[PDB]
């Protein structure tokens, strides 16, 4: 058996998944990774805008090189809270992670056949793998307008806890955190605390959400993401793992506990090890060795030998996350813990390369994978493997990593099939989980419960589109597992149907009605129907559709053929008259009384057999007789029987119903006396007589046959027997009108009021007015489950005895999942965090605008280190590169760009006045970071005079550990519009001395002008009489990151400053005897639309003059 | 002794302020900030350091956590799995973060210490 | 620790008035950062126009003023005299309810620092 491992196997009975592709349940999620399709996409700018962080090098400071994710479909801050009992406040402030685990946790529970009310209070335990909480980040970044909530709502253990508070669970409730296998981690520790049977169930859960750049940023700096975008999987293209959201939640049992609750099983983890990498090279690089340790250890805790192809899996759900170190790791530890030891291969396959790399979750997803697969015997297979990487190959000759959705490889017989998963977190810490398939070795009303009508709704309409969608389910399965197998929620609803079409046109009526119920109570009184209120053809269609009720009516048949020979046999009307289609009329006492005697005895025995809890007051005639077997102290064979002999009032205060020129009366009472002297001859619950007013509402005393005599013959004091039951039992809860309703609910419900002064107490019918009997009926039970949810009545007795073959099918998987209100967006943001995650492209030269910037004040936070702008290395100042005062002035001119664009102005014109450098920023080497800040502050804006003044200032921090300074300021005077300005350049001044170019810089250099490369672009100078001209190229700059160009390349602008000095100083005089640098400019001038069409052109070649005003 | 042995760590953290002071500016961010300041590293690295092969939680139950990693290590050390297993909990203040979030609930004492009962 | 992140966690007292510095500000250029909610300004709830608790111009007027006043001591200068020319009110600040927050950003950029004039 499966059962007899070494360690007791562990099982998943349901799972809970929200996995990108609009995979928000089990089922979509395998149908996705069966048949895999592009899921991945640009991170949508709603969770936040990574293009205002993406750079091509991921090790740019502040930018991620992966702008694309497996992102889920789906608004994270759309949340059932009220579901949860969760207010608006503390719903905002929650991680999204823990509100979809909540989610998830509710839709693994439900789909494993759970109630909510079942695990409410038990020692269930809860495992959640989360790694990339990015709330408490993006929610706390501003430490202002934190919600009060926001320690417990974006706390990382409480995405465990929070679920257990939920489900009033009190189990181990850990949070656990080993990067990328941390959920597969928690799933063995589940296994464990399964395994000591503390917790009968336990939550195995991961999240995994993309909720801010700091993890992107954070591993692009590690350049661990792909760039590509996808977790290429031991291809040739691997580059790093794609990031993926997925929450998933996996109920865990002992494969024993969850057999002996009824649960069905998606899957077996049989064992589930857990080892960490050594000193690798490396803390992030994985160990081959560890995870061939990992899997070997495993194999032997599970009983299971590695070397031995029956005993292995057949399916390997790897880690694959496309990194380039990291899979040819996990293939050599897979193929040598397979093989390496000494023919179908052993395929491997990640999820992450469906799904992404999901990190937290990231090993759950893989078990997900290998759950269904070895499910539905299906290896699904891996969307991007194109080419084995050449790492990877000299460990492939035993694997094979499926592009096609594959059949199962064969298996010995009795072998269940076997699959296996790999997850390891940056660190080492390597999971490794061992799953298998598990071998397997008159309908219910369709109940359904939300805890809001609108959600109630919503599950009627989503129920009837899943009928429509799969008639071919049994009604029988799907209501047992509503009524028993699905929580109930303070919203009710109940569904009467026989059939599909029936339950299917009910549910439209329900849902065109909106007619619903809200808010341990099975007490119900038994109040029994008689004479006279018998209908046509009653259980024609209970008898000729449920075979328990054929066999209960031979039960009455064999009691009518136990007669006195004088009366033995009353013509069967079971036979005669409670036949379909026939529907005859019968007011016949001989058959009218004991068929309303089978009916109550039938109705009495269902509801029994659904294990309601009874008291017992007595009607008339008929109503009498069936009631004394309700009793618990008379047989039913005894009571059908009185009724079939018998053959051949004051329901109220405000009713009484005594009739005559019948029963009641001396027309009945001659007939009495031979009947009761056949009686003599033939013939537990808190019941109470009517008949007899008082003294006979015994045990003892009822069985004597001048009770059944008077049963016709004395006053029915009915309404007396129901104030005795419901004064001595005021705990009672509801009562039935078992038999014949309406006939007495009006007076039954009056009296009962009447008694118990304004307690108007639940009135139910069973068999109506003409009504189909399994209608009936299961109305009857729909209005007690209505009222007391799953307390009313067990459903798996009641299909034990009713429909015993075929026992009812867990088919909660099939179920739609809960329709969660999703219409308020819960989520926490500060505008300065929106401007933050949204917000412009990372300007060039400006960086990213400040979060708390505005229209008429903006602030560009920028850390320059040259090698981050490739051009920067070219502006050198006594060996150091220096950022050049033409890089100022370009910020400045694209920070009045970006100005005139927030105020939708095109700048005609871009005057900067009064400029100054103060600190020219020196970097220490390529790599240092130096902080920029242009602060730019409109003091003017008159675009009705068609004018902004902007007080502008750099500021710079070559270094972290000093504080900020400026490096320049000036002002900015822009001619503007709502979308020859310049003067015309001098006569191309007459008779300049060619100066050599070469030569020029030679001498620049010699003088701590160390111009390089871009810097070096004058093409061609020549200069005289105290001034220079000529051609400098003018190079285009365009922001890589935002795909325009730039008013000014700032080379192009500080060779243009070089032709000061040019003009100054010939090459080879040296009248440039020490290094100038440009400390304050009385005014630049810029058309920034004849700069842009120069740029754009091509020419990229402008000519110039200058004059060297003061020498 | 240990280095290489199945040793397993079980580290309870609730508290990274790093990853938080570090990370509040993207930019100045250092290349290896993911794994230095990753929660679940706490664990990890250290059996990288020892060269310890057994699980390497880094559990967070809040206050509990560390009391929790314990249990852990203690059923991992009942499994027979690894000899010897690491016990830590690590909680620092380097950042308001945790007080103003903490301060919001109230959860901390105005006066500066926990007066028990 | 990025001097941004150091200006955070370290730096001046949270100005009433101003918030907190802002963590990329300059003894050149500075930014007060602040989410006023009246019931955490005790008097500002006086301050009622139509019904709605309004940020009083005066407010705004008192904020430059103890900007004024940090800028200054930021250059270790004692302010004889603070004027405070060509003064608009754009938009009065709306308060919903005493607990909502109304982020007031002051910016504040000296255009001219002739402390030797």
């Amino acid at each position: 058996a499966q059962s007899m491992y070494p360690n007791e196997p562990i099982v998943v009975v349901g799972s809970g998944c929200r996995f990108p592709g609009d995979a928000n349940t089990p089922s979509k999620l395998w149908e996705l990774l069966q048949h895999p399709r592009d899921v991945q996409s640009r991170i949508p700018k709603e969770r936040f805008d990574v293009d205002t962080f993406y750079h091509p090098d991921g090790k740019h400071h502040g930018r991620t090189n992966a702008p694309y994710a497996y992102v889920l479909q789906d608004d994270l801050g759309a949340f059932d809270a009220a579901f949860f009992n969760i207010q608006a406040g503390e719903a905002e402030s929650m991680d999204p992670q823990h509100r979809l685990l909540l989610e998830t946790v509710y839709e693994a529970v439900t789909n494993a056949g759970m109630r909510i009310q079942d695990l409410q209070g038990t020692s269930t335990a809860v495992y959640v793998g989360v790694m990339t909480h990015d709330y408490e980040t993006v929610s706390t970044r501003d430490l202002e307008s934190i919600p009060t909530y926001s320690a417990t709502g974006v706390a990382v253990s409480v995405a465990s806890n929070r679920i257990s508070y939920f489900f009033d669970w009190h189990g181990p409730s850990m949070t656990i955190d080993t990067a990328c296998s941390s959920s597969l981690v928690a799933v063995h520790l589940a296994v464990q605390q399964l395994r000591t049977g503390q917790s009968s169930m336990a939550i195995a859960a991961g999240a995994n959400l993309i909720l801010g750049p700091m993890t992107f940023v954070l591993e692009s700096k590690l350049s661990m993401l792909s760039p590509s975008g996808r977790s290429r999987m031991w291809d040739a293209g691997a580059d790093g793992y794609a990031r993926g959201e997925a929450v998933c939640s996996v109920v865990l049992k002992t494969l024993s506990q969850a057999l002996r609750d009824g649960d069905t099983i998606e899957c077996v983890i049989r064992e589930t090890g857990v080892n960490q990498d050594g000193r690798t090279t490396g803390i992030t690089m994985p160990n081959h060795s560890a995870q061939e340790a990992l899997i070997k250890a495993t194999y032997a805790q599970a009983g299971l030998d590695i070397t031995k192809a029956e005993d292995r899996c057949q399916f390997f759900e790897a880690h694959g996350t496309g990194t380039p170190a990291g899979d040819p790791q996990e293939a050599e530890a897979i193929a040598t813990a397979f093989f390496g030891h000494e023919r179908a291969p052993l395929f491997v396959g990640s999820a992450k390369t469906v799904v992404g790399h999901t990190e937290g979750t990231a090993g759950l997803a893989g078990l997900m994978k290998a759950s269904f697969a070895v499910r539905h015997g299906v290896i699904p297979p891996n969307l991007l493997f194109d080419k084995i990487s050449p790492r990877v190959a000299p460990f492939y000759k035993n694997l094979r990593i499926p592009t096609e959705a594959t059949q199962w490889p064969a298996l010995p017989p009795g072998q269940p099939r076997r699959a296996s998963v790999n997850s390891f977190g940056f660190g080492g810490t390597n999971a490794h989980a061992i799953i298998e398939e598990y071998m397997e070795p008159l309908s219910l009303p369709l109940v359904l419960s939300a805890k809001s009508q609108r959600s109630l709704k919503i599950m009627m309409e989503e129920m009837l589109q899943f009928l429509q969608s799969h008639p071919e389910i049994h009604l029988h399965d799907l209501t047992w597992s509503l009524l028993r197998k699905r929580s109930v929620l303070p919203f009710r609803r109940a569904i009467v149907g026989h059939s599909h079409e029936t339950i299917r046109r009910a549910l439209e009526d329900a849902i065109e009605d909106g007619i619903v119920s809200s808010d341990g109570q099975p007490s119900v009184l038994g109040i029994f129907t008689g004479q006279g209120a018998q209908w046509p053809g009653m259980l024609k269609n209970l008898i000729e559709a449920s075979p328990y009720v054929r066999n209960i009516v031979r039960e009455l048949d064999d009691s009518l053929q136990s007669l006195p020979e004088k009366y033995r046999p009353s013509w069967t009307l079971l036979d005669q008259f409670m036949l379909e289609g026939e529907a005859s009329n019968v007011q016949y006492a001989t058959f009218s009384q004991p068929l309303c005697c089978a009916v109550q005895i039938v109705l009495v025995r269902l509801l029994e057999a659904a294990r309601i809890r009874f008291t017992a007051v007595v009607g008339h005639s008929s109503g009498e007789i069936a009631c004394a077997f309700a009793a618990g102290l008379i047989s039913a064979s005894l009571a059908i029987r009185i009724a079939y002999l018998r053959g051949v009032a004051s329901n109220s205060p405000d009713s009484v119903t005594f009739s005559g020129d019948a029963y009641h009366s001396h027309h009945m009472l001659p007939c009495a006396d031979p009947y009761m002297q056949a009686l003599e001859e033939c013939g537990s619950v808190p019941w109470y007589s009517s008949v007899d007013a008082e003294n006979r509402q015994m045990a003892a005393r009822d069985v004597t046959a001048k009770y059944w005599k008077d049963n016709l013959v004395s006053p029915v004091l009915f309404s007396h027997a129901v104030q005795r039951a419901v004064v001595t039992h005021k705990a009672l809860d509801i009562g039935i009108e078992v038999g014949c309703h309406p006939a007495l609910k009006s007076p039954c419900v009056a009296t009962i009021k009447d008694v118990l002064s304004g307690v108007d107490l639940a009135y139910t019918g069973c068999l109506e007015r003409g009504k189909n009997d399994l209608d009936s009926f299961s109305r009857a039970l729909a209005y007690l489950w209505e009222r007391f949810g799953a307390s009313s009545f067990d459903a798996d007795e009641f299909m034990r005895a009713v429909a015993p073959d075929r026992p009812c099918m867990s088919v909660s998987k099939l179920l739609p999942a809960y329709p969660w209100d999703r219409s308020r967006r819960y989520w926490v943001e500060s505008r300065a965090t929106r401007h933050h995650l949204r917000g412009p492209k990372p300007h060039l030269l400006l960086g990213k605008l400040s979060e708390y910037s505005t229209p008429l004040s903006f602030q560009w936070l920028n850390f320059v280190r040259p090698r981050d702008i490739e051009w920067l290395d070219g502006h050198a100042l006594q060996g150091q590169t220096v950022f050049p005062a033409a890089g100022y002035i370009v910020m400045a001119m694209e920070a009045a760009l970006m100005i005139a664009g927030t105020h939708a102005k095109q700048v005609k014109l871009l005057e900067i006045l009064d400029m100054s450098i103060d600190k020219a920023v020196i970097f220490d080497d390529e790599d240092s970071l130096v902080e920029l800040n242009l602060t730019a502050d409109v003091s003017r804006n008159a675009g009705e005079a068609g004018s902004m003044t902007i007080s502008f200032k750099i500021d710079s921090c070559l270094s972290k550990e000093g504080n900020l300074s400026l490096s320049a300021k000036g002002q900015l005077a822009l001619t503007i519009e709502d979308v020859h300005h310049l003067p015309p350049p001098e006569e191309e001044h007459p008779h300049m001395n060619r100066v050599n170019i070469n030569a020029f810089y030679h001498e620049l250099g010699l003088m701590g002008y160390n111009y390089s490369k871009d810097f070096r672009r004058l093409h061609n100078m020549q200069r005289a009489d105290l001034r220079a001209s000529g051609t400098l190229d003018f190079i285009p700059l365009m922001d890589e990151g935002n795909g325009c160009p730039l008013l000014l390349h700032p080379a192009s602008l500080d060779v243009a400053f070089q032709t000061v000095i040019g003009a100054y100083s010939s090459p080879g005089d040296r009248r440039l005897r020490c290094l100038y640098v440009p400390t304050h400019v009385d005014r630049i001038t810029l058309v920034p639309s004849l700069c842009l069409a120069t740029a754009e052109s091509g020419c990229e070649k402008v000519a110039f003059n200058t004059i060297n005003t003061y020498d």
